[PDB]
């Protein structure tokens, strides 16, 4: 069931192979060139001969890479700029006799589609997407679940240093003109503007690196409006395009009135496989489908982790609304780290989720779950980004799991035979049934939930 996109650019032309069509798919392979089809396209109205040639041929090796891997589907889609080129349709027949059925993208369909990558990987987003490319910058409003409208303007990677060289104004110009002309920006001020593409994508990645922010996850990762023309004076003191970039986003940022710089780790070729899903499959959370899976292929057992999340889970009743899920997601990962030799499971875990691909995510639930998870494989607190209140909760959580985990072995059905209860300073663990399941390391596994939550610790039997 494994399938196949390749989304040919203006500049990049890109497989990527999943494993199924499914809400989350996992990448497989991923593999680009910069053929730069579009690069001399405004000049001429043609397409380079030598990029065509590049283009041909790698498109030949992504083709025989699906054959081998034996897709069940494959995509290939290209922008109406390159086939409207005076050779563009030559190429297009060059493509097909490679093997290759080609879609050619629209405006509007390519700024659907990259809208509802970033309404996969964010489902409550409500902003202005930014699709970057090489050709073009394409805008779109989503929210609700839906993208409302969108532009495209042709700012792309390869079009940004020509404006910027007329004069220190000329972009800011451009930008200011075109938007006079797109009548729903009114209507979409002080909002997220969602970064997609490769060359903003670069650009986060360098500012965090500057930032020498510690643990660096692409997804999620938030810019103050600020922060671009700044990046401008770092990339000339660093001892073009990346430059380029952040001009664009600056100027960009500013007239469209954005509160925030969020990178959508999903663009485009997400947003086809969401468009893929029935109606109801999108709306399932991304994060818990992630997660699930992850568990389902990793676990000793598959994933056990919904029937421990429904024990722990009466501790945490009063949990903020917002961190359930985060709470789920991390009962959902409680054994993915299994087969690391048990000094290291703690470590192996955050990697997990600090290294990862996970989206429905941000930087401080990936912490909360982290802390959680290290927890509970850690058999020895503080957190920076965590609130102190919020530490103690994970903490909880953590050794909420390990009990769990221990108690049962791993096989949490075991666990609907007890019950785990707080109420006045004591922790208080019922037996039902499965009374043979309590034991001397069962009983430390306790104490310790207990220590944290500064109670004292009691078994029922019922
Ligand atoms: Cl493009
Ligand atoms: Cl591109
Ligand atoms: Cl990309
Ligand atoms: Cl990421
Ligand atoms: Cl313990
Ligand atoms: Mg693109």
């Amino acid at each position: 069931g494994s399938i196949g996109i390749i989304d040919i650019g203006s500049n990049s032309i890109r497989l990527v192979v999943y494993d199924q069509l499914s809400r989350a798919p996992r990448i497989l392979f991923n593999e680009k060139i910069s053929a730069q089809l579009g690069r001399n396209i405004p000049v001429d109205g043609r397409i380079d001969e030598k990029a065509i040639e590049l283009a041909i041929s790698e498109l030949t090796r992504f083709w025989k890479l699906a054959q081998i891997m034996e897709l069940s589907s494959l995509r290939t889609v290209a922008t109406a700029a390159v086939r409207d080129a005076k050779n563009g349709a030559f190429l297009l027949g060059e493509i097909a006799k490679i093997g290759l059925e080609v879609e050619v993208l629209s405006g509007e369909e390519a700024g659907y589609a990259s809208g509802y990558g970033v309404l996969s990987a964010i489902p409550d987003a409500d902003g202005i997407v930014g699709d970057l490319g090489g050709g073009s910058l394409e805008l779109i409003r989503v929210s609700k679940g839906r993208v409302k409208d969108r532009v495209s303007l042709p700012l792309g990677v390869l079009r940004i240093a020509d404006i910027r060289k007329k004069s220190r104004n000329a972009l800011d110009n451009f930008i200011s003109e075109a938007f006079k002309k797109i009548d729903w920006l009114a209507d979409a001020r002080d909002l997220p503007f969602y970064m997609v593409g490769g060359a903003w994508r670069s650009l986060a990645k360098l500012d965090m690196h500057v930032r020498h922010y510690p643990i660096p996850v692409l997804h999620n990762y938030i810019m103050s409006p600020d922060r671009p023309s700044k990046l401008i004076r770092v990339i000339q003191r660093n001892n073009e395009q990346l430059s380029d970039a952040a001009a664009l986003l600056a100027v960009v940022s500013r007239h469209l009135h954005s509160r925030a710089l969020v990178t959508s780790a999903y663009g485009l070729r997400e947003g086809l496989l969401y468009l893929s899903l029935d109606k109801a499959t999108r709306k399932l959370d991304p994060l818990l489908w992630s997660a699930n899976q992850r568990g389902e292929t990793a676990g000793r057992f598959y994933q056990q982790g919904e029937a421990l999340y429904d024990w722990m889970s009466t501790l945490f009743a009063q949990d903020p609304p917002a961190y359930h899920r985060l709470r789920h997601a991390a009962c959902l990962l409680a054994d993915s780290a299994w087969q690391a030799n048990p000094d290291f499971r703690a470590e192996q875990i955050l990697s997990i989720i600090l290294h990862g691909r996970w989206v429905g995510l941000d930087a401080y639930g990936r912490a909360l779950i982290g802390q959680a998870l290290a927890v509970s494989y850690d058999g020895a607190i503080t957190n920076n980004l965590l609130s102190e209140a919020d530490t103690i909760r994970a903490v909880r959580w953590g050794k909420a799991i390990r009990l769990g985990m221990r108690l049962s072995g791993g096989v949490t059905t075991s666990l609907k035979k007890s019950t785990i209860l707080y109420r006045n300073n004591k922790i208080i663990l019922q037996f039902s049934g499965n009374y043979k399941l309590k034991g001397e390391t069962v009983l430390r596994r306790l104490r310790s939930l207990a220590s944290s939550f500064e109670a004292s610790e009691v078994v029922e039997f019922l």
